[PDB]
């Protein structure tokens, strides 16, 4: 029709889509002062009432770009994320407060060069979903045996099969690996080293090579 | 003859393969619950019975295979593994069973996208052999060094030749280089950094090389 | 005019430009002299008075320099450099003495192979201003979130929004990210990794495409 | 001469330069067995009169390979090595010992490959001499000031020159710079991060862009 035309040309209009720019700078900015807590005693009904102006503009905002292209909204994976946020701080007013600070990765949804930026991260990861699964079964699998076997006397670090995940994913990192990890191990059991220098040769080689691969599909 | 025609159209099947891979894959999630000691007194029966009945056609599954190709078998790395593992994991019921946990990498040699990736990073491994015996010849060199210069006041980290290698390996990876190693060093050793920063220095520029040797090779 | 060439002539000359880069150097030896306490006991007189005659040689080359050609000098980044560091250190005789120490850096300005290098680095910073704006946007964030989440009972690291900033500029860097940061935190909050593991991963991840995105613009 | 010709068509034989190999390695296993203090309460006059016997072999070697071709002996830098290295051994029987551990790269002086790789290692050093002269001068002007700014509240890290350069150093590696150098200055200087957070960041896009540099030479 005649007037689906007009809400249209506002829609996809830069101006429209500028203002919810700017509404969103705003409210990121609020949302910076409402950790000062100081601040927060001398200005909380501004704020507060901000963010519920921020929130209904940015709920009619979704409405009308659900109105244009319904099909298209729901298989595009920006207004879906956006739909998706602005939903989560739609509830009434505990982590949920943190979710709501995600609001401002709208940002990047509505700043084109963000989204070339975003889509060509996302890009790069199909090539690297073998070696995510190569490395996923080798976690899961040297896990399970540092589980079995410093599990019981260490277990803070290997007691259960998720601490010991995370102290492989802290030993891939290198964090404290040694002096923190395999060397109060070897005060105990003195040929640890046999389970965790091949784990770190073959940790490294492999983070070595997915770095490498993501270059070469350039 | 008529028969091992069709025992081979079952082996070298989609389906016989597919098969091993869901034994696989059940059994591995059972490694990864046998860890719960809660879940194994209630299931210790049901879990041993199932290992028992999946080692065993893995047994017979490999029985096959060699029968199909026998040289062919013995030739092939990754029925060389898989004969390897299962005997590993064939024995009467210490160590042995952490062992036992390398029975799920067999899931990376049925898979062949698993088997594509594995032999792309193991077809990148001959050209840095040059680079490998450099580097094992630096660090036989100064292990040695480091253990006669620091090994008896410091007989925790360079007292003999092992330990020194351990904390010439940890000082590489980085970890705790110095709050953890140079530094108390010093307090007693004050021009301990000539040995160390030069030290790094190598292999660093050493480690960065090998990451750029890697590259070329595309 | 004639005498206007003729200072152009001296000033545009290869001999003028190395005089005031031998200046540089004794200069920069002397600061590093002027740190030993000892030596500055014995030498406080000669090296000020040395200080000071270099400094207005200097003063006279930046306003010489000025007069050959006005406006190339202020829209020129080299010299807008030398003329503000030699500005900062011209004010009479207390963080000031550590600005002067900034002087030094006009042997880059003054050395054509240093100035060669330093306008590469430069020249590759303007294509990574998409990915360094989506890093801080994304610090921004997850710092909000992490100031809300454990600054109260972690004050120290998370108290506030700057306080939280440093951690997570603390934990991309890897620093201690675990023993130090996540695992304290989970003594009290038991799923704070899920606040670290997906922040550690997309930091990395991230900084990975930096440095790739570095290379293919060569 | 006939008997110059016979003594060259040993020296430069095939087997001539095998057999000094072979002493290398047997020399490096004992230097490798002299660290066992039991092996040696056992075995030090055997060992020792072994090293005393190929310690001659090459002296006598490294004489003839002077004769063969004088002008080309001390112009070529393997040779020249080899020279410095044995004459280093030579002396009569502290830290002289530990030096003697250099006679091993004689092994890389005496392979082929080993001459291939260690001269491509080199062959990348001069095109990233710009960056290693910027790099040092950063390094100075950062240790001046971190000297002057931290040297006095703490001595044990900025207290001199050279203890500024070891702390910067280290933090330009990562290790603990913040839980260990930053944090802890913070308690006494709370905008100390200043001086660090841009000193990372140049340090790592420096050090970011050197590695880039290397691959481009390709
Ligand atoms: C992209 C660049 C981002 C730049 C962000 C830089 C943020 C720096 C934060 C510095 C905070 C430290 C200063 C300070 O002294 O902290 C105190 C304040 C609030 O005081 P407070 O701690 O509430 O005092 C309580 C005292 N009591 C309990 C006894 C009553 O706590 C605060 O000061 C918090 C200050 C709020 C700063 C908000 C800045 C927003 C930047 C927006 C960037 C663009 C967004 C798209
Ligand atoms: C860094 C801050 C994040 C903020 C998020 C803000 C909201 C973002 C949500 C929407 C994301 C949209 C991304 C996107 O459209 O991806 C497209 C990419 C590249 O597209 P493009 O380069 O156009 O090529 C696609 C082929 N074509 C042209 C024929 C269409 O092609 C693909 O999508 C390939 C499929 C890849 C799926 C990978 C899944 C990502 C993993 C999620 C992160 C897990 C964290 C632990
Ligand atoms: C770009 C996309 C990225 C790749 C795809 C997604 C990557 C993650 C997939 C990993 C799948 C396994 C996740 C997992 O095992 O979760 C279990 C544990 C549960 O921990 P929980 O038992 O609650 O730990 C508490 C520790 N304690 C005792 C001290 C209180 O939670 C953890 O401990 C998680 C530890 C880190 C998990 C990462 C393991 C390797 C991931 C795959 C390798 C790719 C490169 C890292
Ligand atoms: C590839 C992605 C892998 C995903 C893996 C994620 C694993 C997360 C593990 C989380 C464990 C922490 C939860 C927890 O509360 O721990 C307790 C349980 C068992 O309790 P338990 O510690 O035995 O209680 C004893 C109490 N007592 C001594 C007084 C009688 O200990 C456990 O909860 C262990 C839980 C077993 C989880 C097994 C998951 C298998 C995933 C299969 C992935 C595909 C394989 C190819
Ligand atoms: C992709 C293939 C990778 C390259 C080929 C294989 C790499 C390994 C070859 C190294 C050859 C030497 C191995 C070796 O020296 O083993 C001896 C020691 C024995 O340790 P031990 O005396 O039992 O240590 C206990 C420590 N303590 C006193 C605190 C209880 O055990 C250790 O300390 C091992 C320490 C790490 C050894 C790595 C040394 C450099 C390897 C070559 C460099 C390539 C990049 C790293
Ligand atoms: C680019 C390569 C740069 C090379 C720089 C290497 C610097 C090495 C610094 C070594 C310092 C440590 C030696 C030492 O024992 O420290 C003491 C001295 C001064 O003694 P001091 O600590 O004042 O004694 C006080 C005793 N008291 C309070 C009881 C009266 O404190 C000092 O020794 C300071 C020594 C000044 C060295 C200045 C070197 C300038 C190199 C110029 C490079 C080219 C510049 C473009
Ligand atoms: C090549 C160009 C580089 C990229 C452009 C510039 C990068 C920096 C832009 C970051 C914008 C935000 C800076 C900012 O948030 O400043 C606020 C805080 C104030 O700290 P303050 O509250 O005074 O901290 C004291 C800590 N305490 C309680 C223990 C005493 O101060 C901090 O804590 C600073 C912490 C590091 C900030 C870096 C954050 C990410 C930067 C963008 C990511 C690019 C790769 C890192
Ligand atoms: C390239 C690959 C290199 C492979 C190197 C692997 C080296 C592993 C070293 C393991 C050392 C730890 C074993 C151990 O229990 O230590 C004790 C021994 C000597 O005993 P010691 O500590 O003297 O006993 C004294 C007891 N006391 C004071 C009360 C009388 O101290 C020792 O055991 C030292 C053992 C000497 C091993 C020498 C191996 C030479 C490998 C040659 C590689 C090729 C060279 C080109
Ligand atoms: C890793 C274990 C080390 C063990 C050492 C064993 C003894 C080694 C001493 C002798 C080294 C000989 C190296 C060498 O010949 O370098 C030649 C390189 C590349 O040669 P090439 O690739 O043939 O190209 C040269 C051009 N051409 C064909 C016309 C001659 O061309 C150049 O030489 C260019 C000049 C570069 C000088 C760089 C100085 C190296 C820094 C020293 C390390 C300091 C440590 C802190
Ligand atoms: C491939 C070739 C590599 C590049 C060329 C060579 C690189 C080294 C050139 C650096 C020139 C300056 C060397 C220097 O400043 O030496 C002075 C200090 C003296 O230390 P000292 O006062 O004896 O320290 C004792 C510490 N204490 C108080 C706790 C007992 O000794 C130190 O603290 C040394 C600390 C590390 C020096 C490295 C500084 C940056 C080097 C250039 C950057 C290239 C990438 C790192
Ligand atoms: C949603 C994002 C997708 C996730 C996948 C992206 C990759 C994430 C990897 C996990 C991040 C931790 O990253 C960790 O960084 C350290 C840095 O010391 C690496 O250690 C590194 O050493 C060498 C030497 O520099 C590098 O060349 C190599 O990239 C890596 O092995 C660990 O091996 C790596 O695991
Ligand atoms: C079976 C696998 C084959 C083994 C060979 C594969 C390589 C294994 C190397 C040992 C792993 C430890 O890896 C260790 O990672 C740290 C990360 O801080 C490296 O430190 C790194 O600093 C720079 C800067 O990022 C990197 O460009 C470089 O790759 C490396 O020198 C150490 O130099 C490296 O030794
Ligand atoms: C003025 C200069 C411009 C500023 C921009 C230049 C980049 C600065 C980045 C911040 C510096 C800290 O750099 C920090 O180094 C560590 C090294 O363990 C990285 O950890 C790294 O792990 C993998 C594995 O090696 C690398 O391939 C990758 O580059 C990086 O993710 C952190 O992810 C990175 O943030
Ligand atoms: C390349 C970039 C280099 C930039 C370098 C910046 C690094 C800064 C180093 C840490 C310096 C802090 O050192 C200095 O500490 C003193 C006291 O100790 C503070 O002094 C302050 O004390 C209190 C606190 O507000 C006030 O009442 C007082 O009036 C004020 O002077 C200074 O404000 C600070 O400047
Ligand atoms: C004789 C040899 C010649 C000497 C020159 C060779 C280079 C030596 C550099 C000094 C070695 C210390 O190396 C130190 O490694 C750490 C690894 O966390 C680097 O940290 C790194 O973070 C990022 C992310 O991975 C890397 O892409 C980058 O290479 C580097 O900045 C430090 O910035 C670097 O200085
Ligand atoms: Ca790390
Ligand atoms: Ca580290
Ligand atoms: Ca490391
Ligand atoms: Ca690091
Ligand atoms: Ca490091």
């Amino acid at each position: 029709g005649s007037m689906y035309l007009r809400i249209t040309n506002i829609v996809e209009s830069s101006f429209f889509t500028k203002f919810i720019i700017y509404l969103i700078v705003l409210n990121g900015i609020t949302m910076g002062l409402e950790t000062s807590k100081t601040f927060m005693q001398s200005f909380g009904v501004y704020t507060t009432l901000f963010k519920q102006i921020v929130i209904t503009i940015f709920t009619i905002e979704i409405i009308l770009r659900i109105y244009v292209h319904r099909i298209s909204f729901f298989k595009d994976p920006w207004s879906l994320f956006d739909f998706f946020v602005v939903a989560i701080s739609l509830v009434p007013t505990e982590i949920l407060r943190v979710l709501r600070v995600l609001r401002l990765f709208r940002l990047v949804t509505a700043v084109p060069q963000m989204r070339k930026i975003v889509s060509a991260l996302i890009s790069v990861i199909p090539g690297m979903l073998s070696v995510i699964a190569l490395m996923t079964l080798f976690f899961y699998i040297f896990a399970i045996m540092a589980t079995q076997l410093f599990g019981e006397r260490f277990p803070e670090w290997f007691g259960t099969l998720g601490e010991s995940f995370y102290t492989l994913f802290q030993v891939m990192t290198g964090e404290s690996w040694s002096m923190g990890i395999v060397r109060p191990l070897m005060e105990v059991y003195p040929y640890a080293w046999v389970f965790f220098i091949p784990f770190i040769f073959v940790v490294t080689f492999v983070m070595i090579n997915l770095v490498v691969a993501i270059i070469v599909d350039a």
